[PDB]
């Protein structure tokens, strides 16, 4: 799976979406007990990806935004409507939808909402295998070469 590159019309969304999506996603790598440290290794109980979006360096700055860009480019490549009509409900339109659920421990625990009071679309339930296969697709077009 490799469809198109994303246009820049969303770029007003993307940076605030980044300062959201890190503050949703980065909590997920402390349930082992990893913390922030200087150098890359796991034998001594750390994972330095636990740093805020702009705080990271540039190659790690985009390494948070790539999961978003996965969930954006194939969506816009899907042909369906994914134009930003319902503008995302944090930092632009004050409805307070994005951060709802969190629990703080000995570690960086920002606020992902595990949203479950709405149905999920017929698409994104079907795109679970698409987006999880795209991992091996990205890895396979590297590996077979």
């Amino acid at each position: 799976t490799s469809q198109i590159v994303l246009p820049p019309h969303l770029e007003r969304i993307r940076e605030r979406l980044a300062e959201n999506i890190h503050e949703l996603w980065v909590m997920n790598k402390i349930e082992l007990g990893w913390q922030y440290g200087p150098v890359r290794d796991d034998n001594k109980r750390q994972h330095p990806c636990l740093v805020e979006f702009c705080k990271l360096p540039e190659q790690e700055r985009n390494y948070n935004l790539q999961m978003s860009l996965e969930t954006l480019k194939t969506l816009l490549a899907l042909g369906c409507h994914v134009g930003i009509a319902d503008e995302h409900a944090e930092e632009k339109v004050k409805k307070m939808k994005l951060p709802k659920n969190y629990q703080l421990t000995s570690g960086y625990k920002p606020a992902p909402m595990d949203l479950s009071f709405i149905k999920l679309t017929p698409s994104q339930e079907a795109m679970v295998d698409k987006l999880a296969e795209n991992a091996h697709n990205v890895w396979a077009r590297d590996r077979i070469r």
